[PDB]
């Protein structure tokens, strides 16, 4: 089928676009490099099956856009990704997140889009949820803007969904990481331990180190979007996690025996908009989908060390 | 107490403003006169306790305006308020109700601002709902860009109630009626009937006029702000309406009964965006609030239908 990928630059999106291209589809790749990188593409210069359009979802033509390319699905994983920057700025975060959404929305229900797969945050959308492992019908309550941004998202595409048929699904994920994310933000913690403790250079966590997240390996993630993509769980959101959770302090132990390191993080005041706790309840996923995470924390933060090291 | 409300010049915000002074508030009116009327606020001008700021929410300075007033109470009345406009343009409909309301928040939060009072929408968020009258309990399933635009809102202010304790309260008015409201607005059935009956104009029902809302009259919509404005109903939604039905059809018998002369609509196609059926329980209003309508249909139509004559 034909595909497109917002987001495609970035960490999960260009290796949803190889796994979509494995498959046999046809992808379109969209993204403006806000945090995203062309070298995470680069490899597919020579490929037939794949065209890259530079894109702002916030101010591009979409219509256009759709109207020539015209995806069956569109997987929406352009975002701004960073809860503290979405603290600092929510304006900018509810622009790329909100009206960025609303405009693809408009453009695929124009265009004969058959579904659009939403990127949400399963980690964070519940806030402090009732219970932990958190099921999707636990209510959303967001206490950051990034998370509810991600809840907004998801409602209006709910609403596009009763307006004019437009199908759609919300894969809600919880901490991913894996090869090819950007070890040199604040976000995606795994991938900072990993490139430091190679380098050689200082860690931190935050806190008292005991805040815990749901950490999923890429491919698992990656495989939930494919599943998903089909006339299946229309309507629905799925959280796609291990519900395992793991605390900072934790983490930063597996990836120093993975890296063969020394564990001894710094310890740095807590981070206004970060949760204390975040676990999932997959079974929903498991159910609808026949999706189950196949990858340990220990296998995937081996294999991200890998990453790192193998890097040219 | 010092209130700031947004959308001060239009329909219901002009008729908040008034309350507010009337209960010895100065109050701070802002509004880009998108919808809204200067004629609604220009019995003020020589009145020293009100201050208008005209202002965008979208783009203006919110936090130098809410720096130099600093409004203990915000009353955010400001918003695209048309369905079909929304699915016309569902960005702007968002970037006015969404955005608009996060930098309203964001500045208030800066600002010592005590609480906001947002406006939602009782007649649409809960899309087609499960039960009726429609309490707060039921999931919000909007079905129109608007109705999305304004549970969205609700949403950012409760997550900036969890991040900077920033209080807040959600108003869900259901179908808004009364002076003031534009007779030549698109929105507005009472208003439009109203008008063109006085006018021998023709009048229209859409779909088979079987569509029905619960009508509210706007003293008892402010009223509800004002009782919400207090240190109560913190994080929660209030159900504002009547809780009885009334179609298409048979709001145009009451207003040409008040108007008088004939009593015969047109019938044209149903508008995408346009729920079927509307009522809200208005229980939790009473509970928490104490606050119950005073005014019933019949003699709000009337009210209105004089004050449309009078012109
Ligand atoms: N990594 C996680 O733990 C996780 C889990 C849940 C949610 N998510 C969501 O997954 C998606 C992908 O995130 P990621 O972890 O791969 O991070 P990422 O930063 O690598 O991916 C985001 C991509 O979106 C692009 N983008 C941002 N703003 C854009 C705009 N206005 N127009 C076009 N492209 C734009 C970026 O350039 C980038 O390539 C996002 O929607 C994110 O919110 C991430
Ligand atoms: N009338 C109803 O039936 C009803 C009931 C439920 C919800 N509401 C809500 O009640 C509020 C008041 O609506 P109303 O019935 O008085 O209609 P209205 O059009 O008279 O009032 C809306 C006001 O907001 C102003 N405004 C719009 N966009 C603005 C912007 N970007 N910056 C500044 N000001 C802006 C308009 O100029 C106008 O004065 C709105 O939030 C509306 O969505 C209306
Ligand atoms: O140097 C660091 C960086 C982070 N952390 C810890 O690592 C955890 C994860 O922080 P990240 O910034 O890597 O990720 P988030 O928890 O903020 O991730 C959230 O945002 C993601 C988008 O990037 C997803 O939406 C996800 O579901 C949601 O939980 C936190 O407990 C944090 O304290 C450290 O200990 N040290
Ligand atoms: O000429 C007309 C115009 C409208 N209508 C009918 O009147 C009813 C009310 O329409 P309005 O445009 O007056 O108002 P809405 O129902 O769209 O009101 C919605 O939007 C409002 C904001 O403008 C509030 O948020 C409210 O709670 C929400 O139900 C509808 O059934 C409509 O079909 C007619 O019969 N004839």
């Amino acid at each position: 089928m034909r595909a497109l990928v917002t987001g495609a630059a970035g960490f999960i999106g260009s290796t949803l676009v190889d796994r979509l291209l494995a498959d046999g589809h046809s992808v379109v790749g969209l993204d403006n490099f806000a945090t995203g990188r062309a070298t995470n593409l680069e490899h597919l210069a020579d490929n037939s099956a794949h065209v890259f359009v530079e894109a702002d979802i916030v101010t591009a033509d979409l219509h256009a856009i759709l109207e020539q390319h015209r995806p069956e699905v569109v997987f929406h994983l352009a975002a701004q990704i960073d809860v503290r920057r979405s603290v600092a700025d929510p304006q900018f975060d509810a622009a790329v997140n909100v009206i960025g959404t609303v405009r693809l929305a408009e453009a695929a229900r124009q265009t004969g889009v058959r579904k659009i797969v939403h990127t949400s945050s399963g980690g964070s959308i519940y806030g402090t949820p009732p219970e932990y492992p958190t099921p999707e019908t636990a209510p959303t309550d967001p206490a950051s803007p990034y998370a509810a941004g991600k809840v907004a998202g998801e409602i209006y595409l709910n609403t596009f969904r009763h307006l004019y048929g437009l199908d759609c699904s919300h894969i809600a994920p919880a901490n991913v990481y894996g090869p090819r994310q950007d070890p040199h933000g604040e976000a995606g913690v795994v991938a900072i331990f990993a490139q430091a403790l190679l380098s050689g250079k200082p860690t931190r966590v935050f806190g008292d180190g005991t805040n815990t997240r749901d950490y999923v390996f890429v491919d698992d993630v990656v495989d939930a979007f494919v599943r998903v993509s089909a006339d299946v769980g229309g309507g629905l959101r799925f959280n796609i996690g291990t519900g395992k959770e793991t605390s900072d302090r934790q983490l930063h132990s597996a990836v120093a025996a993975a890296v063969g390191g020394p564990d001894d993080p710094e310890f740095h005041p807590p981070r206004l908009g970060d949760l204390k706790r975040s676990c999932l309840d997959i079974g929903l996923a498991e159910r609808v989908l026949g999706w189950r995470p196949q990858i340990e924390l220990a296998d995937g933060v081996r294999r991200t060390v890998e990453y790192f090291r193998h890097k040219h």
